[PDB]
């Protein structure tokens, strides 16, 4: 029996990220840059406006003045020189004609006359005033995005203005999913005969991967019988998957089959953590025949038990397989709003339920958790709108309400309900 | 000019939810419930085993005795009576024989003789020991799951525990998708001819959308031209989207037509708000011709405004409409890593590469923020990797290193790179 962290070392030590693939523009959205990008050419490409108004000498100063052409988008103003006493209209990203040297915004300005177009301009600017000069945003050949970058909205904005619409990423690991026991039967079943349950943890597993992007393969439920799994196992391997996730048969049963299959057909490194829930999980790495490396984790069968695991040890692996540099979870401190009972053996990953608040109970503003109630690990509802598992070392004590704790935050902290 | 505060409230006010659909399990992960889940069975719906182990009479004690029959799943053990002096053997969650009534763990136990099957019972239990009865995880017609509640993995298992593979929920809101600019190339484009630049706000968006969840219909782009921009909304209006977002067009240009086209198809809210950057923001409310409510957000331009617009006002109106009870973002308190200069009218929405720390230089953990330097609204760089605006008020004053700002966190905190 591993501590969590030495178990979480292994994995990183044994997982390797995925080889780079070509991606369209919207495919790359999510994955990481496995190349840096680079401007092929400037932004603004000409000097363009700040704002709608006219493109002035800024020497002249305030006067009437004639205005000589209008730019806005193009050629627009092609080969018509601004010269001292004269002034060009200009939208905002319009391109500056040739000779004018500043922007007066068209609210200090006027429009003079009837029908030629002329204009009075109100103030006295600045060579240089409401331009972009060529570059000014975005340099010719500088390095907009580089390798190990995730790619969100901003850097989709980034590879679009630099004309990019073929990008080299790491893709997401392919995740096979697979339940095994004689008790279960499908999520579809009516009535239950006796000594059956519906399989939960296929259906909880293949929305966990659908949430971290990966393609799933669904295996269905596998029977508490030797060679069906091992042919299971066998047909998960060869197909082509980079992780094989299975729940149950992997406690102390006398059909508990999994953990002497992957012993077979790879190297287990653990199968037994230090930890409350959790305790049975196996990890291993199966060599696929030729050829590739495939990751396995024999998750426990109890729904909360499989679900934390999955939170604390799968989801940094499928992030260092898509070539995340940071893959660990954010960790936060923050009070307890009621008080806890730690265990006297295993750490605990208490499931709670976390908020920012201007007053954390201190006086300053933090991060606060309410528990999800009884946290025994065959309670799928302890994880019911869990956002957070609270870590808490195996001292016995009670924590009380009030005192600090380390929580590993376990679904979009820009998803968080507000106080 | 209408305040940030103000304008949210309006557009608040405005949104209103979708009417409800129902969807397969796997369409429901992300939704928001839109109607009760009650467990149409107990969990688990028989007496079962806590342990892989021996099923006894807690009164018999340690002793031999002989193992009368095996219960795994279904009818195992179905007609056997454990009775004083005799136990079964188990394995967890193996529904607990009739007579038994407490589970000694395989560990406590030792088999006896070659070949009948007999045990030696290792320790004195107690009555219930290690034994789930029926329910105790989740009562027949318990309330698992309610309205308003969004649906996770763990709720993805909740339904599938409770047979559920049809769901009521609230759907996403289907969003087009436009940009407008006689400057605006697409992003294909290799060499820029004058004055034209690459399409960059549209791939932006696109991609913003599709990490709200969202449908996209992508409306390309829109030349400067009135009638061509009113034949692009009025076919958008009519399409059966739920959210138009323009970008440009927006300015005080003389061919800029979004907000005069908004308010003859509809209702203009308002077109300014007192920001930095995001100023031209336009907010709209178009019935479509039967019939529907249509919202459209004429967005900035410049590609920063677009962006900022985009996460403040968009997205809460976005997941309003998909049905969240809690459509604000999450705003955290954090203390900056370096000095900042505020506007002296326009409070602003300063973009932050934040992250949390176990000394924010406080001496207690928290939140540090670094900007992502010149925060210009035509540089997209500022953008790149921002997972928070800083709300900087209008003081005109310089925040020096050190002092606390409010954040709005922009970007999965579950994603967060850690320090
Ligand atoms: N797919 C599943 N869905 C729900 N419960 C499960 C699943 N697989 C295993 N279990 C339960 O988890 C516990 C441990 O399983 P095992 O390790 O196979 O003994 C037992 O109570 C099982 O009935
Ligand atoms: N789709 C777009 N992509 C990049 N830049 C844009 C886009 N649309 C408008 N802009 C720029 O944003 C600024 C304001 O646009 P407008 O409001 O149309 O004057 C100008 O500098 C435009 O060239
Ligand atoms: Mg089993
Ligand atoms: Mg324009």
């Amino acid at each position: 029996m591993i501590p969590t962290e030495e178990a979480l070392r292994i994995v990183f030590g044994v997982s390797k990220r995925l080889p780079p693939v070509i991606v369209s523009l919207y495919e790359a959205l999510g994955k990481v840059l496995a190349e840096d990008i680079r401007a092929p050419d400037p932004l603004p490409p000409y000097p363009a406006s700040v704002k709608d108004g006219y493109a002035v000498v800024a020497s002249d100063g305030p006067g009437e003045y004639p205005v000589i052409t209008e730019s806005r988008a193009g050629n627009d103003g092609l080969g018509v020189t601004v010269t001292p006493g004269t002034v060009a209209y200009v939208t905002t990203g319009g391109p500056i004609p040739d000779g004018a040297d500043a922007v007066v915004q068209v609210e200090d300005t006027k429009v003079i006359g009837d029908v030629s177009k002329r204009v009075k301009i109100l103030i006295q600017t600045k060579k240089g005033t409401d331009i972009r000069r060529v570059g000014c945003d975005i340099e010719k050949d500088a390095t907009v995005l580089t390798t190990g970058e995730r790619i969100g909205a901003s850097e989709i904005g980034l590879l679009a203005t630099a004309g990019v619409t073929m990008v080299k990423v790491y893709p997401m690991p392919i995740v096979a999913i697979l339940s095994t026991g004689d008790e279960l039967v499908e999520p579809t079943a009516g009535t239950l005969g006796r000594g059956q349950i519906r399989d939960s943890n296929r259906a909880m597993l293949v929305a966990a991967v659908m949430q971290q992007q990966c393609k799933v393969v669904d295996l269905g439920i596998v029977r508490d019988d030797r060679k069906e799994l091992e042919k299971v196992l066998d047909e998960a391997v060869s197909s082509g998957v980079d992780i094989i996730l299975t729940s149950g048969g992997v406690s102390m049963g006398d059909r508990d089959f999994v953990k002497p299959l992957l012993e077979e057909k790879g190297k287990v490194y653990f199968s037994k953590v230090l930890m409350k829930p959790g305790k049975p999980l196996t990890f291993a790495e199966i060599r696929a025949k030729p050829g590739k490396t495939v990751l396995a984790f024999g998750l426990p069968g109890n729904p909360v038990s499989c679900l934390v695991c999955f939170n604390i040890f799968v989801v940094p692996t499928i992030r260092q397989l898509a070539g995340w540099t940071s893959p660990h979870p954010l960790r936060v401190r923050l009070r307890l709003q009621e008080p806890i009972k730690s265990d006297p053996i295993r750490p605990e990953f208490h499931r709670a339920i976390i908020k920012w608040k201007d007053n954390d109970g201190s006086g300053t503003p933090g991060f606060v958790a309410e528990s999800t109630g009884h946290q025994m690990s065959s309670r799928l509802l302890s994880m019911r709108s869990a956002n957070a598992l609270l870590e808490l070392p195996a001292t016995g004590n009670v924590l009380s309400a009030g005192s600090s704790v380390s929580a590993i935050i376990v679904s979009d902290i820009s998803a968080f309900s507000i106080d």
